[PDB]
């Protein structure tokens, strides 16, 4: 294991890597105030782009002009009808992710959603596979997955998307885990398997925010090392508005003003 | 390499750990301020002892007395003549901190400095280890390793120890890194070879501790991983009197209040 | 090598209750009683359903099941014959069938899909045979033959049974690749009697691996040995799979349920 | 690549043959019933020719069963000595008589007191020459001063005459091959003989695991919860449990297994045809 | 453990015989002295039979060279095919024209563009029946759209009628044994031969790898370091990683290997040596 | 298998400056060209010492490099007679002699070690065998003459030549399980001439393993293939005894300097 790690600390040094960060739009003022503020500090990272949660129309163009990063919004198909197009959280009469990106590129650069762990509305894991095939072959070019913990499962749905003919990368998205107890609330949501591993290490920290903000290093530093070591030039960070965390991964990686 | 992280991970939960914190009298009376700071939220992980940086005899018994924590002073043989019985960095006439454990053991338990990459003042490594065995030989019960960062190196040295015949356990020496500079000259004076991966993570963070936090947590938490997957249930840090980075190591390990 | 049971078994709280099983019997030759008691020991499983073999009348076993254990069953199958076949066991409760040509003119699977789709709308379940069944021209022809089965109205696929694990899960990869958006549910056969594996698999063409064989030589007599052994074999491939994304699992009980009780608690699939 | 993994796991198996030594491990039958199932085990085991059986010895019903076994059987039975009972004079003199009623090795063990085993071992070879069968605790000795002590006692075990070593059970196979490999540094020349504990009853096993120190994996808590009144599943449950192990374990260069039978046989003999160890093998 | 796992690299060696493929790689001479180095590394070269020879294409001396090799050596000479100089019409007449004077084999390449290899071997299938060697790229193409679209057009080249494939050279062992993995995921039935650069030059390697967008290890530029003046040492140097490299590749089961000579023979001679492959055998 | 070489690699750039290198040559028999030629090539090094074997008057050569390369040298070793001999050496400004008992009443080189600490503070340096002197009654009697020799004033350890590194790493960790405080400097023998070896190896008890002999058949005629595979032998062996903590090296040069000149600059050892 001595071998394994030193082997992983050697071979990161050997790196051109493209990152992309994600906001919400706050709830509050405390909210934004902390969102600029991180906001401020990750421009000098230099991201090839940043997304908004879905309003969020006022944020596209104000960090686009406020700052000098390329800004791009997420957008659903909850009421409405005939650039990351999700088909979004449902209600009645229900379309498809695929539908917006054909609807979207007759009006750009499409972003859609991966799950290597299947989205719980799927079929099958074949079928969910399929639709995102289906979806790049609509017209969109940059595919993001939902927020993982087994490493592995992320790289065999990676290597199950070359084998479809899927010619864009997989980027994989990184949440640090900056609150648990939010991100049980997310994986409740989200049907992502929470290792049993990281929920031991959080027991009790449910208060010390500065022992989870060096705990969560670990963890994404470790799975971005290992992704690193596989090929993956390409991330996309669940920043949460908060910047510790993604700023030191970046580090890790390179990727320094 | 995916497999070996999660195999890291899920054997850390099967685990009955001690630990043992190291302070340094303090310059300042700001550093004696975040020194207590420190001193007082450490006091909640019940470690085995504490240890003090060589004056220092109001330390020993304040630590005692202001709190319930075990107290033990470390001791040179500069200027002096007939417990972490060391030889010191001196100057005539030296003796050895064999001499000091021979000499102290007369009037406890003594506590030696091991040297998995060999003291620098040793005529060989087979010399600086047959000086270990007698130290002990001559009374000590408790090894704590110089810091270090091959804990490949560190395996091998404890290896020989129970070939010599040495049945006391070889205390892993955790040195957390929030200030590389800091580092640097501790490893001018310490033949500790830094790895080159190490530096390569710490250029531009010169005045950014908050990264240097979350990375030195990456770094050590690594290392506490695959020592305690090998049997290691003893480990002294040196706090460097900060306290972010031992808690959450601690924490990793299941050392909670 | 230690590392991957490690990590094998460390994937099975990972999953909570995610499996999905589903049994299957065969009507008794002589005095029927392996076979009822191992559906009352199975009941509590609560499986998506179980089905019977079709080879005399075995609607009156179908017919128990639906209203003596509440579990849904599903019955194995001239046109206009079974159209009142088909009839009669939508008009009984029977919501699946699962749709086989046979063995003994022939009447093709995809014709059968088409004819049960016209009768009524049927939950269809096709068989895939990973390592080709053995009439087929080639690998091809019995890939696409499994589309056209698909796109004729079914919506469910069973495996042969198997012990190269690589073989199918390969055969699932060219299903996926070939456009078939449902999962390849995998058959598991629990090796309880190898006797009866090596004449069943000689004329099915399902190859029997060299270790297996090794495993299970001057075993004829101690069965209680092979269920041991057998419950090595099935719950390794069903660790393997499970971990691979495989959910589904479909069990060749023979009528019998101490495997598949076994295999199916290893999965999470308790009462 | 775990499908091709586990089917080149398989294939070693077929690729040794006649090598693996096996040793049996029996407790004295409390009750009249036990008696019946003990005899019954021996029975159904002794086919499979193994190294030696052993029977435990709490706190002189061991001796009388090793007497049985040998004179039933002719099986080499070995009875487990402890230096907690009885005096270094006393000792000698069990030797001796141990010695003169054909026993060729002995279980040398301190023993669980509610006197160390290097000195048992250093008593039993100076009256007469057995094979010594020491205890190894890969997971570390409970009382041991250290986990360096434990490891320099047992290389004083093999100093002091003792040929065999027997590990405590354990279900972490990477941490019985750590302790192999640092004993093979120490310079070990006995194989460091892995025990196994098909675990028939997971309630009995929380028991000795608490006395023993033997960490339980949350994987294997995981597939017997529940099962505390379905034996017929626990034991599929242990055959997958416990063939992985030997399997790894056959894997790299193990050709010698003891087993804690717990006077059940169903489960030690399904794992032995595993590894090829047959009636007509 | 590192001495006892050089020790069992080592055994491996002399665990195969006779399976061992080689290739070896040649540029058109620029000069006359170059001619002289290239006949005679040929010369030195041909005794180990190789599968093949190659001989790169810039911007007709390559196809005069094979011709040479071919009727002075006997050996199957493959010229490397650009389709960035000439039109799909002129393509299809070299390759009648190729294939009309012996040749059975072509690296058909994109090439280097200061129209893409699919379309090229797509047309030389379409000429007549050649062997086809196509590039990979363990550390991906430096133009692709990603490491994901690099990875599917060397499957598509393959769907096009390639049956061999030659990787550009790598001094990761790991990535390259990531990459034939995933060759083996995506079902590309060939082996992936590894293009091996003996570095006899570390000032020319720095070019080559700039271009190529190979990474070139913190531990290999220490190595060669001071060393700009001391061809004698580079090779010792060189013989030391290149072995190793193959070694490694050997033990994981690669029988086939291509050989970046640079017209010169000592190296190549040298490793394949090692590799079993001697004019004895 | 592949991280291992590329862990080994990594670990020389953690190693800076801090090996200790020395040189072995012996007098020449015929025109000494190749003798000359690669002290100077070495001398650029700044080893530790050379040292020139004991067969005629060696001492003659061991003059010259004292004045003529500044390089400190040290030769290789009647009682009455050496004492003139041992004050002889001490006088011309010789520090270190390495003290053999030779082959041809007997004197051995604990003896000799006595005698020369007689006549000054020699730096001593005695011979171990790994794999056993062939004449020694048993490997525990050659490990306790090691110890004899450096407890009657030896203070330098160097071993013959070999080739089975773990013999070595088990014969170095007895010494200091014995008690012996120095470091076990491993001979450097680079393999430039197979057969040479062979006869060697015979006389002097030291097993020359089986891929040893399967890498230099076929190669008694090319030379430069033997010094290339003699480069990856000798470079696999110094990297594995550095990374184990070996920081002193003895190379038998033969009178050669490419060898060990490649294999010192791996180590970092540069001008
Ligand atoms: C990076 C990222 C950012 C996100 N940002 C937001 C955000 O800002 N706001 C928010 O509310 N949510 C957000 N989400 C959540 C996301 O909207 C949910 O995952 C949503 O439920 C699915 O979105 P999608 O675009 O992947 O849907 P799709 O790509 O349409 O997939 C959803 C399901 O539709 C099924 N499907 C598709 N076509 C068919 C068909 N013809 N027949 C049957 N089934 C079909 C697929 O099988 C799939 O399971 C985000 C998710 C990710 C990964
Ligand atoms: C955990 C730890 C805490 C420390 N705390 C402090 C501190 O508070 N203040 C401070 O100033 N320094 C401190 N140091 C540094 C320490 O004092 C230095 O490493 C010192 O130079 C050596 O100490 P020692 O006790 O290990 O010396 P020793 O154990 O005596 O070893 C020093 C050297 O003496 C040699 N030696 C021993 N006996 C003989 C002999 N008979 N002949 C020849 N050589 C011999 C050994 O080979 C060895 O190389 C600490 C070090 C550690 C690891
Ligand atoms: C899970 C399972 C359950 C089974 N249950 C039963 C049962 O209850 N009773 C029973 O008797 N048997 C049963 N069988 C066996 C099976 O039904 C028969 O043995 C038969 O050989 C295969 O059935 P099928 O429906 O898949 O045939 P099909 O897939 O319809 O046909 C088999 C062959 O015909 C070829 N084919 C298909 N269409 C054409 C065409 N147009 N032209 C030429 N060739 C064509 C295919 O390539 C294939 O090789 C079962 C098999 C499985 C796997
Ligand atoms: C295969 C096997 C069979 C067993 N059979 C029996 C049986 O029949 N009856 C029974 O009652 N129990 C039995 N036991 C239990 C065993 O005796 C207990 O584990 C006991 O507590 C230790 O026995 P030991 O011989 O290994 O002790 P030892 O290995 O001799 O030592 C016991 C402990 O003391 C430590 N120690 C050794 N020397 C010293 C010293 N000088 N100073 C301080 N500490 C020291 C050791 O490190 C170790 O932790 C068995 C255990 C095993 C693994
Ligand atoms: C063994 C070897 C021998 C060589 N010999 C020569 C030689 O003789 N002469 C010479 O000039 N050069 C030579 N080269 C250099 C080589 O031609 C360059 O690397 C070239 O840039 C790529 O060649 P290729 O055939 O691999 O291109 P391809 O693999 O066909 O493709 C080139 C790039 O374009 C991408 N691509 C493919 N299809 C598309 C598409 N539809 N849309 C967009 N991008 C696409 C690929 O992913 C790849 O990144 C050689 C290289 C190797 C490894
Ligand atoms: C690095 C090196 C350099 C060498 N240089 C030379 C050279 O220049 N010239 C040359 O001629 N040879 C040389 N030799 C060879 C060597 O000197 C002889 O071949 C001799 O056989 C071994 O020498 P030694 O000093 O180690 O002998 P010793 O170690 O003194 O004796 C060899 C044997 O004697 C046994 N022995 C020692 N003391 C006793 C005792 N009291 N009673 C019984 N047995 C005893 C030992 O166990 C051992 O088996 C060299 C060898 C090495 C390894």
């Amino acid at each position: 294991y001595a071998k394994e790690i030193n082997a992983l600390n050697n071979s990161l040094s050997d790196l051109d890597i493209n990152v992309s960060f994600e906001f919400f739009p706050p709830k509050n003022e405390q909210m934004e105030t902390m969102l600029w503020d991180s906001i401020h500090r990750l421009q000098t990272l230099h991201p090839k782009f940043v997304s908004v949660t879905y309003r969020t129309h006022g944020i596209v163009k104000r960090i686009k002009q406020e700052t000098g990063l390329e800004a791009a919004p997420h957008l659903t198909g909850i009421d409405a009808s005939p650039i990351v197009a999700l088909r979004g959280d449902e209600e009645k009469k229900p379309f498809y992710a695929e539908d917006l990106v054909k609807l979207l590129r007759s009006v750009f650069d499409i972003s859609v959603a991966a799950y290597p762990e299947v989205h719980p509305e799927a079929k099958s894991a074949q079928a969910d596979l399929i639709n995102l095939k289906r979806k790049i072959d609509a017209g969109a070019n940059h595919v993001i997955t939902q927020f993982f913990f087994d490493v592995e499962r992320y790289l065999r749905f990676r290597d199950r998307c070359v084998m479809l003919g899927i010619d864009v990368e997989i980027v994989p998205g990184i949440l640090p885990v900056t609150n648990f107890k939010q991100l049980g609330k997310m994986a409740q949501v989200t049907n992502v398997k929470i290792p049993s591993w990281l929920s031991q290490m959080y027991e009790g920290l449910d208060d010390d925010q500065g022992t989870r903000n060096l705990v969560a290093a670990s963890i994404a530093i470790d799975m971005v090392k290992v992704l690193s070591r596989e090929g993956v030039k390409d991330f996309h960070f669940y920043t949460l508005n908060r910047s510790e965390l993604t700023y030191a991964i970046c580090h890790i990686l390179g990727v320094r003003p």
